[PDB]
């Protein structure tokens, strides 16, 4: 059969607080038509604001990505965008009650739960995939990320923090995900941030709702979170995470290789849209045998 585009079977409900507004928020994701996209809408308001997950409606990239539209924001899609590239689920309305995605347990493996227990449901048109065909690519200073063609889907990312709890371990990490390998290598990778910097975090609006039940909460000389870790490489797990749900604002999953040096969201988004520019660099794909795709994916 083609490869066809996906959305949910039912509709699914999570509450919960923002990580940097501390807000609670009811989340409520629903079925939507081919071609949607992924579409977020701002239920506390009337009429609704709607913003499609897309590139150009980013706004603001400090310790989050957000959307913007009109006056209205909807702030920290990342986790929730990566939930949504990694189970290739291609259109759905996202109903929130307030201006941020719940943080949950601050990695994806809330939502992959929540959606997998409604299931996913194949439509009857062909899943469009955006193809790398040339490098790509984005500094700034010592930061880096790249696109580059590859047959399948792989991102590999490498951190640097100057923090004792930090150096001499591997922070680096290469993943495939040319198969079903997402909820197992990275989904339920936690968020982290620095207890030095919280006030200044909360004087910023950020970190509001932060706490060790949502995130790694990392001291000067060690972790402040008593249960441990997840994956011995969680951290840049994470950016993976990060980065997954960041490449999903092209609209459409990706058959290409991505890299990052200790980039973030604001450069995952200069990466977009420099992409989304050279158009020589991609193209769209579509496969009518998912036999022969690059990529294969779980049954709904
Ligand atoms: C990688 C990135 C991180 C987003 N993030 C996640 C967590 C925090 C954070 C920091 C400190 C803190 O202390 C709480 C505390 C507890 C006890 C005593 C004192 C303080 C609690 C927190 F939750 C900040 C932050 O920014 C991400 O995952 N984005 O999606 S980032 C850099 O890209 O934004
Ligand atoms: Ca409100
Ligand atoms: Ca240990
Ligand atoms: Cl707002
Ligand atoms: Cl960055
Ligand atoms: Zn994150």
């Amino acid at each position: 059969s083609m490869i066809k585009q996906r959305t949910l079977k039912n509709i699914i409900r999570a509450t919960g607080v923002g990580l940097h507004s501390g807000e609670k928020v009811y989340l409520t994701l629903k079925p939507a038509p081919v071609d949607t996209g992924i579409v977020f809408c701002r239920t506390d308001l009337d009429p609704v604001v709607e913003i499609p997950a897309r590139a150009e409606n980013v706004g603001e990239t400090t310790m989050s990505t957000t959307l913007v539209k009109g006056d209205v924001k909807v702030d920290t899609v990342e986790h929730l965008l990566s939930a949504m590239a990694g189970l290739g689920i291609d259109n759905a309305y996202v109903e929130l009650s307030a201006s941020e995605v719940p943080i949950m347990d601050g990695s994806a493996g809330p939502f992959v739960f929540l959606i997998q227990s409604a299931g996913l449901q194949e439509q009857e048109a062909a899943k469009k995939f955006i193809r790398i065909k040339r490098e790509v690519s984005v500094e700034e200073g010592d930061k880096r990320a790249v696109f580059v063609p590859f047959d399948g889907f792989k991102v590999s990312f490498e951190i640097d923090f100057d923090h004792p709890v930090f150096r001499g371990r591997t922070q680096q990490a290469s993943v495939d995900f040319s198969s079903t390998s997402f909820v197992k290598e990275v989904s339920r990778a936690r968020t982290f941030g620095f207890m030095r910097d919280i006030e200044y975090l909360r004087s910023q609006n950020l970190a509001l709702g932060g706490s060790v039940e949502n995130a790694i909460v990392v001291d000067e000389n060690r972790v402040l979170n008593e249960d441990g870790l997840r994956y011995e490489d969680e951290f840049v797990k994470h950016k993976i995470l990060d980065a997954i749900g960041d490449l999903y604002l092209l609209g459409n999953s990706l058959i290409g290789e991505f890299r990052g040096f200790k980039s973030g969201h604001a450069l995952n988004n200069q990466l977009l849209r420099t992409l989304i520019a050279d158009k020589d660099a991609w193209e769209v794909v579509t496969f009518e045998d998912a036999r022969t795709a690059p990529i294969s994916y779980m049954r709904p």
